[PDB]
C-alpha cells in the first residue's frame, strides 16, 4: 500500500524499464 | 538535460515533493 494508492514510478530510459514506488 | 524529451519523474510522497530524472 505504498505504490499501489499513489502512481508513483520512474522509468529509467537509461535501461528502458520502469517501476512503482 | 534527459529528462526534457522524456516525461520522466518521481514524486516521493514520504517528503511530498516531485521532479525529473
Amino acid at each position: 500500500g505504498s505504490k499501489k494508492p499513489v502512481p508513483i514510478i520512474y522509468c529509467n530510459r537509461r535501461t528502458g524499464k520502469c517501476q512503482r514506488m
